[PDB]
């Protein structure tokens, strides 16, 4: 598994002990042969879960989220999906791992399909190992793996809005569910409709995770509300999984703006994930898994991607070469290797845009090809009337830098500055000049 040119995947199904079983002897053995190497975790969630299962072993945690006095003759680094891409991208030196393992590699954010692209395009050319965990591994179509226990699989019609009456099977169950809702403001709904018939419930997604996830252990609920974060690692003392089968997929239309199309079917890999939830303890079998729709492959034509790809032109590699996508999910996007290589100046802006400005990699490329620099915000008003976002059904203002109130009319629209009140909110910070 450790040798070089060699890429595995340890696709054992959800629960099997990759992480707290097979990541230690793995780590034990490259440590033995004085491998340098790192360990990627998708969620800081998951990073702490990691020290757990590898304290005592010397490794050396790059992250906040774990608090450790390091020896500083640790030979394996442990890191978040996206801290790996982003020390490749920025001017820092970034070691060339021998070997690299990538736990939860399923996840399809940008920033982990640009680290896949780079770690198998190493391994291709000879020059280092790999291990991509997962169950999931790209292009799967199963959706209903193994599981330490029995699970009952139900085909039933789940809501996506408010309810008055039937649906009785959601609120009669006395045990915990983790409910999947396609977005956050889907999940907002649902909150609302439990919690006024005095169920208490938890809400997750990418903006909150940490802190709300601690609520699950630290308090008593009846239903998880999550949106498709919850598929990376995540794990529930729950005997239930609600899943609504749907997710949101961001769609680049003409090359000239983002929108959030759907909600549309999720991947039978999605799918897995979230029924793979449930089922963990053998000694309690008959946990339940509800599903409201059927698979299918939403990855094709997905922004992230193409997002990936630009990620991966700005890499550098060797000379003018460029990794490619690991080949699994390389036909998810029709792109031309480089076609998004920035210059020096415009991508130290991209970089920017995306690190101190927190805006979608499709969104800081638009602005750093076009010759602007980061602290520019003209952009963020000159668009067209159709480009108007809209809050409380009236277009959202801002107080320019400048001190001039403005309308939020940006020259490119990605839909996911303002998909929910926390990244609108975020987004009129960015254009007033607040970051
Ligand atoms: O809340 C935000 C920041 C905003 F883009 F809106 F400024 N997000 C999360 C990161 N991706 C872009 C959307």
């Amino acid at each position: 598994m450790l040798k070089k040119k060699q890429l595995t995947v340890l696709d054992l199904h959800p629960g099997a002990g990759k992480t707290r079983r097979v990541l230690p002897e793995i780590v034990r053995e490259a440590i033995k042969k004085r491998l340098r190497t790192v360990i990627l975790a998708p969620t800081r969630v998951v990073a702490a879960e990691m020290e757990e299962a590898l304290r005592g072993l010397p490794v050396r945690y790059m992250t906040t989220a774990v608090n450790v006095t390091h020896s500083g003759t640790e030979i394996v680094d442990l890191m978040c999906h996206a801290t790996f891409t982003s020390r490749l991208l920025q001017p820092i030196r970034v070691p060339n791992y021998n070997l690299n393992i990538m736990d939860e590699a399923h996840f399809t954010d940008p920033s982990s399909i640009a680290a896949r692209g780079y770690i198998s395009t190493r391994v291709e050319m000879g020059e280092a190992a790999a291990i991509f965990m997962t169950a999931t591994p790209p292009g799967t179509r199963d959706a209903f793996p193994d599981s330490n226990s029995p699970i009952m699989d139900t085909e039933v019609e789940v809501p996506e809005r408010a309810w008055s009456s039937g649906f009785d099977w959601v609120t009669d169950h006395s045990g915990k569910t983790v409910w999947f809702v396609p977005s956050v403001r889907n999940g907002n709904e649902i909150a609302a409709c439990l919690t006024k018939a005095g169920k208490r419930v938890i809400q997750l997604s990418r903006k909150t995770f940490e802190t709300e996830f601690q609520k699950t252990k630290n308090q008593e609920w009846d239903f998880v509300i999550t949106t498709d974060i919850s598929e990376m690692g995540a794990n529930f003392k729950a005997d239930r999984v609600i899943d609504s089968r749907r997710c949101l997929k961001p769609v680049i239309l003409d090359g000239e703006r983002v929108i959030l199309a759907g909600p549309m079917p999720v991947t039978h890999a999605s799918a897995a994930q979230r029924r793979g939830r449930i089922g963990r303890n053998p000694n309690k079998p008959g946990d339940e898994y509800m599903y409201g729709g059927g698979c299918a492959e939403t990855d094709e034509g997905h922004a992230h991607w193409l997002e990936a790809r630009m990620l991966l032109d700005n890499i550098y590699l060797q000379d003018g070469l460029i990794a490619s996508l690991y080949r699994p999910e390389a036909d998810k996007v029709a792109a031309i290797e480089g076609e998004f290589k920035l210059r020096t100046e415009q991508r130290k802006t991209f970089v920017e845009l995306m690190k101190r400005g927190d805006l979608p990699v499709w969104l800081a490329y638009q602005v750093a090809s076009a010759g602007i620099t980061y602290t520019d915000r003209r952009w963020c008003f000159d668009g067209t009337t159709n480009n108007t976002i809209m809050e409380d059904s009236v277009p959202a203002e801002v107080w320019t830098k400048y001190g001039e109130k403005r309308v939020l009319k940006p020259r490119w629209m990605d839909a996911r500055v303002c998909s929910d009140h926390a990244a609108l909110k975020s987004f009129k910070e960015f254009a007033a000049g607040k970051r």
